[PDB]
């Protein structure tokens, strides 16, 4: 595939739609305001639209390596603030994927360059739950950390001032932590769904303790 | 409206159906080698990149922020690019904006939106930098032009970072492209700033500005 | 001078104070809510307290390479927000210094590594005012860019949501741009002092115009 | 407004030295690359030069709220990289101060605005050592967290790619964690002094283990 190859595909796809529904493009124009925010990995092993059946225009999408929500990352925080405060999305979905290249690179700690500093936030989670992962067999640890990371990012997101402000002013926003595998593409709900400050805590604590079993 | 239960249910159906049609599809994902493209696009994601370009899941490293910015000091985007260029060894990086972007329009109309306004100040800087150009055009012909100007500047910024400069200096083949598409037809317009090294990055940028003037 | 020296120097200074001035720690003990924010260079060739004769406790200080105020740097912005909104500072001073290593590295562009990306914000100021620097004598260009850099950061500071919100709610905050030389330690006022949105605009443009002469 | 007060003090202080000690400006004019990097709190209750008796020019200084070293803060990381790779400092000192306003705000968690997101990195420390702080009387927790934060930031600093790359190339760099009180200004060495990755690990664990009793 070269750049020209992708360009030609774009023109064809454009023509095909006009022939079938020349009003489609019109539709998107007036497609309201997205009601969901997708925070996913830059791997994008399966795009969010195929996984969820969501159409172009009802998804606000941000993607970074290993789908992180760092307390001081203005990139992700600007997305969250713009979605929550301006677009007023009602659901924020943090979704990781088993086999993530970033999560595994975090654990094996190879000299990869600038990215290693970003992956240290995941390694912090690795050691934070050093006990929990210890109770599990080695093979099932890299997948569990992937679920552990997603729960942590939600916790973080719920602690940021953007989310805390919305919940205190009564805005209806709900945070969800999901994961899917390339073995079946099936979304697994990690059960950390939060709608206010108190549920964020209880969900996170119960999420971790439930993994102990 | 559409709820979470719909998305979860859509996923289970889509998953089983695929097993029915191509049970090897999920195996392909694995075999799929490292991606070859980095897609830096807006969080609006009015049309997902995979449909616009006909690229299937696994051939795209995807990053999205408000108005697809490449700020010199944003570790988020820079970590993505470095992982793509140095670890994944992508050979094409595509920065793609879209006419009608809410962020670019918010930059120009300057409403009090909160935290996001600071992120958009990088666009207002692009507004005044080419304040002369925009004056020569009719008002209608400005909001689309800034959208194209912003994408060219981000392509410029990307090429000036140490990650790109180091890769080009060590002879690695990476090519940066600046595109835009409209929601009226979905046709990608190549902004003609395609760069393959330090000299081309300047020459094309030099070439770009003058033709738009 | 080594580490052991610094520890020993501290112990002497500690008792000497107890012996000579036991009230020094009494002043430090009281509230001493600061009224000034110092945004300066990490070079710190002359500490801010020595330049201004300010006593310990009345200075909130942030320092980075070449005293930058980037729109998307949560570090600098959090200091300013804590100063303006919590500490209620009435003056913010952005101060550069002639001979700055960062300003010199920005222009000569050596391959220094990660720092080069931070310094790219300065090269933006170098080309933005390429007109001014060309008309001036060669020797006085690096000193002028140092003055240009300080004026731009004051401009950026006034554009942030923190300052715009405070001025819009009537809070008394005043931003100043200064510079000092290593030949005499004399502070030069760059005359871009802003107290509101309107003063920020004219003062900026104003500041630039006399340098053209 | 006391800007005029500060302005005259400079001019006064400037002539005073020029008349009395014209070499003060000669020493500062001498190209003395610093040997120490100071990462301290923006409170700057006692300036670093007064605490250590260090004279102008041998101190590279960075200050943020509660002297944090975040894995993804390019501000602090650009300072560290420039010091270690360009200036080749031989010592980095992370110094907190008991009674720090930021450390206290993290624990009491008042709604202060944007700064609260920065302080969540400290709240991370507070809950990470929930066991240790729990075993101590309430009165001795805010001071302990202050020492805990300094150990963690030294831990974070030693894990960054800048330090890891520098140590692996054989460069001599040493990280130190200190604290001082407003009651006496006496530096207490927290005993986390690291010269390589292995010592950083052992130092950190022993630091936490010693606090247990
Ligand atoms: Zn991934
Ligand atoms: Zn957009
Ligand atoms: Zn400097
Ligand atoms: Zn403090």
């Amino acid at each position: 595939k070269d750049i020209d190859t992708l360009i030609s595909n774009n023109a064809l796809w454009s023509k095909m739609l006009v022939e079938e529904d020349p009003g489609f493009f019109e539709k998107l124009a007036q497609a309201q305001k997205p009601r969901f925010l997708w925070i996913g990995c830059s791997d994008s092993r399966v795009p969010a639209e195929r996984l969820t059946g969501l159409e172009p225009g009802e998804l606000f999408v941000h993607r970074n390596v290993a789908n992180l929500v760092i307390h001081t990352d203005l990139n992700c925080l600007s997305v969250v603030q713009y979605a929550v405060d301006v677009l007023e999305v009602e659901h924020i979905i943090i979704c990781g994927h088993y086999g993530c290249g970033g999560v595994q690179a975090a654990v094996e700690n190879p000299e990869l360059g600038l990215i290693n500093n970003w992956l240290l936030h995941i390694r912090d989670i690795w050691f934070k739950h050093s006990s929990l992962l210890g109770e599990m067999p080695q093979e099932r640890r890299l997948d569990t950390l992937c679920e552990l990371n997603v729960m942590e990012q939600v916790y973080n997101l719920g602690h940021s001032t953007i989310m805390q402000s919305a919940w205190k002013r009564g805005q209806k926003v709900t945070i969800h932590g999901w994961a899917y595998g390339i073995h079946d593409g099936l979304l697994r709900d990690l059960d950390v769904t939060a709608t206010n400050r108190e549920t964020l805590e209880q969900r996170y604590r119960h999420g971790i303790s439930n993994l102990k079993l």
